């Protein structure tokens, strides 16, 4: 009695087009949320490298090894973008990609619920109307039998009588249910499989939106994330220590001119 | 008059010794703070991957898609990790490092500052004190020498014989230092010269240092030095591909659909 083709039962088959809904509100948070935290990551990063320019400028820190040092808050600034990025393709390009679906694949009843969810409900009702029908006639002539049945074998002549006539009728109500019942299957597949092409247009929509999530998460396979750090080690490398020193010297120490004592008129 | 020769400008080559050491701490410092920024992201993600490994479960989403939808949160989950990695490597190896260098290379006095800074001013001292004194011998002379020549000037009769007398003996002085001067500049500049380059090997050891761990830094911000962050997009793509919609709604119909069994009604006695 969990049998879709008990009477009822259908009803998962109903709940699972509400759900779709629901799921794409879902997806759509979710993704949200992952943008908000894409965005404190790159915005914390930009304000360590304000910090840091800053600190690495009015620091005692000089020549090309200040350089070097500086080219990591640069680093910072790229990388954020790139996060910031991120968080844009997933609120611009993704989350309004199941908006748009959502919107168009679910027409609310301006009176309540969904068109989509009626539908298959008014659908599975009337496939299987006669069904139940017949289903709650053969309660009754089964009932009305057990009854004559355990009162028969409770006398023990007229009751022997009243168990024939309900025991006839009770297998008519059989022979129905079986000339009705490949029918009932007909119709509740015909509804059923109206059900899947709608819920398969979504999952086939929902893996789509997910490799596009996928890719708009994805740093690497990005010639910019990779080519940061090339260019990081680069300016890195640069930086000379000798020409550090040859610098000071040349500017604070012996390399300084000097305008030596000299005779002085006057 | 700000040239290292004058006196006592060796002063800034001092300094850049004590501030080599504070460098040292703002590298650390920033450091860790970069590292305080990659462990904040690392939670974010992490905790975002939970609640939503959670509210997918719980969701009617089911099948192939439900595993794709949550194969994301995975990459969450090693995303973080590899960042927790970043931080842990900033900490652990990076800033560590720096801390093992400075502790080597300064040696804080009991009685004072750094054993190498006052080797330092102690070389430059020694090494600056006769040309001081010859230098303020010439300051004498050269004020002298000119005081008698305006002296002169106001004169120009016995006044200006006495006066002229002066402005000789007096230039004879000034001109007797300047040569002082002159011939002692040389082992002036040798000493000074030696005294500097001293500190120049110091300075460069620092600096050499620093651009090795600038190195070490970048290697270990950079997610792309590891296959790692190539092979958690390569895996995520890939279980999502996985994902088959037909199948799934095939796996809905034998589950809850017309494909679930039935007991078809009976003759029951
Ligand atoms: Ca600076
Ligand atoms: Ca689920």
């Amino acid at each position: 009695t969990d049998s879709f083709w008990e009477v009822g039962n259908y009803k998962r088959t109903v709940k699972r087009i509400d759900d779709g809904h629901r799921l794409c509100n879902d997806l759509m948070n979710c993704v949200q949320e992952r943008a908000k935290i894409e965005k404190a990551y790159g915005q914390q990063l930009t304000d360590w490298a304000k910090r840091w320019r800053q600190l690495i400028e009015k620091g005692p820190q000089y020549g090309s090894l200040e350089r070097a040092w500086g080219a990591i808050m640069t680093e910072a600034d790229k990388v954020s973008e790139l996060h910031q990025e991120v968080k844009n393709n997933l609120l611009n390009e993704d989350l309004e990609k199941v908006k748009n679906w959502q919107k168009d694949a679910y027409h609310k009843q301006i009176m309540g619920g969904f068109k989509e969810t009626k539908e298959a409900e008014d659908g599975f009702r009337k496939a299987q109307k006669p069904w139940a029908k017949k289903m709650k006639e053969l309660e009754a002539a089964k009932k009305a039998y057990h009854l004559a049945c355990k009162e028969e074998k409770l006398a023990m002549d007229k009751c022997k009588q009243d168990v024939q006539k309900t025991q006839e009728k009770y297998e008519k109500v059989l022979e129905d249910v079986g000339k009705t019942t490949p029918q009932y299957m007909e119709n509740m597949e015909q509804v059923f499989e109206q059900c899947q092409q709608f819920e398969e247009k979504r999952l086939v929509f929902l893996k789509e939106v997910l490799l596009d999530i996928k890719r708009h998460l994805n740093l690497a396979e990005n010639s910019s994330y990779i080519h940061v750090y090339r260019e990081l080690e680069q300016a890195i490398r640069g930086a000379d220590a000798q020409e550090d020193l040859r610098w000071f010297r040349s500017t604070s120490g012996p390399g300084m001119p000097m305008n030596w004592p000299q005779f002085e008129e006057w």
